[PDB]
């Protein structure tokens, strides 16, 4: 929708900026990172959420996040 969330995602000291609607799911961040970083989603751990129980199917809106967010990838 209209409401947009920014994620600065760290990997190997570089930053990937992912911006997407809060109606999207966490897994869509990973799908975008798969294309940006050329790493299959199965091979990445996306970490840095400030709360527990976050899953790929979590809808971002349900986390009531601020505009700018930070995450990181482990492979």
């Amino acid at each position: 929708g209209s409401h947009m969330l920014d994620f600065r995602v760290e990997y190997r000291d570089r930053n990937v900026d992912v911006v997407l609607e809060d109606t999207c799911t966490v897994g869509e961040i990973k799908q975008i990172l798969e294309n940006e970083l050329q790493i299959p989603v199965s091979k990445m751990l996306l970490k840095g959420w400030k709360t527990g129980d976050v899953e790929d199917s979590t809808v971002l809106k349900s986390l009531h996040l601020p505009k700018n967010n930070s995450l990181y990838v482990l492979t």
